[PDB]
């Protein structure tokens, strides 16, 4: 089998990107952001605390043919930006761009964070990490990817965000119509539970490339490009007026600049994403200081290629037994 879902961004800025999904016996459709860095499906639904939604499309497995509690599970998960939810479990029948799983852990929030309840266009996530991070206790659970793997033609799945428009999740094929060149495959540790790999290194604009190794996750369901401070300050240097803020939260630049490109290295390839890409707007309303998309990894414990540097790729994640991961240029 294969299924095939386009993923939208969920403002002018691509802060992340929403999928639709189907849940339950009659479809109930939630649009969810489908997130490389953690392992739980996730959704507000009709036990969520009433004071907590704020637009959200909710799940209600009470009008769920399919839907069976699964007795006693509980979960609980905190990302790194500080947000949580929490709550109790389902299984029911999932579909995700026409691949079914049926008896995936649906994970119904009771309760959720205020970042959650204040974004109106995100209904849940999809976690696509691996199993081994699932919160569910005291039986952990796997992931729509885990359960679908066995029947796939393929044990993959791959990434194809857009930059201010819409791209695809794909399941189980690898679309050779939607990227430019080869693939280049690189190895990944699962230890961490993420799809952690190493790139080869970087450049600036027009700059020589350096050779570097950086350890990173390829994480969707992360807006920026978090590097380590050296890589970052090369970067910003090339940008007159840019500066780390510590009130604001990282590096700003003038609105006025234009942005040099950034390149990463996969194997002996290269990933350029272009400036405008790292560009992610007034800091508020108005203001003509801009927020970058490059941003220090230090006191994150893991730099994380997030959307800035997967929105450039074609990129393949590959669940065959050893995983790998493969970007492409596009």
């Amino acid at each position: 089998s294969t299924g095939s879902a386009t993923t939208t961004p969920i403002d002018s800025l691509d802060d992340a990107y929403i999928t639709p999904v189907q849940i339950g016996t009659p479809a109930q459709t939630l649009n969810l952001d489908f997130d490389t860095g953690s392992s739980d499906l996730w959704v507000f639904s009709s036990e969520t605390t009433a004071s907590e939604v704020d637009g959200q499309t909710i799940y209600t497995p009470s009008k769920s043919t399919t839907a069976k509690l699964l007795s006693g599970a509980t979960w609980s998960i905190s990302y790194g930006d500080g947000s949580s939810s929490s709550g109790d479990v389902y299984t029911d029948t999932v579909s995700v761009g026409g691949l079914t799983v049926t008896g995936q852990a649906v994970e119904s929030a009771k309760k959720v964070s205020s970042s959650f309840t204040e974004d109106s266009t995100i209904d849940g996530l999809l976690g696509l990490a691996f199993s081994t991070l699932n919160t569910v206790s005291p039986t952990q659970q796997k992931t729509f990817f885990d359960n679908a793997k066995a029947s796939l033609d393929s044990p993959v799945f791959t990434a194809d965000l857009g930059y201010h428009a819409p791209g695809t999740y794909n399941f189980g094929f690898i679309d050779t119509t939607a990227y430019t060149g080869s693939i280049t495959y690189t190895a990944v540790s699962t230890k961490q539970g993420f799809w952690e790999w190493t790139s080869t290194g970087y450049a600036v604009g027009s700059g020589t490339f350096k050779s570097t190794s950086i350890d990173g996750i390829a994480d969707t369901g992360t807006t920026l490009l978090y590097l380590p401070a050296t890589v970052v300050s090369a970067y910003w240097a090339q940008v007159s007026g840019a500066k780390s803020s510590s009130s604001v939260g990282g590096y700003v630049f003038p609105c006025s600049a234009t942005l040099p490109s950034f390149t990463f290295g996969v194997g002996s390839a290269r990933i350029v994403i272009p400036g405008d890409y790292i560009d992610f707007g007034p800091i508020s309303t108005g203001s003509s200081s801009c927020f970058g998309g490059i941003q220090s990894s230090a006191g994150i414990g893991i730099n994380i290629f997030g959307d800035v540097a997967l929105k450039a790729a074609f990129v393949v994640f590959n669940g065959a037994t050893t995983p790998t991961l493969g970007f492409a240029s596009k």
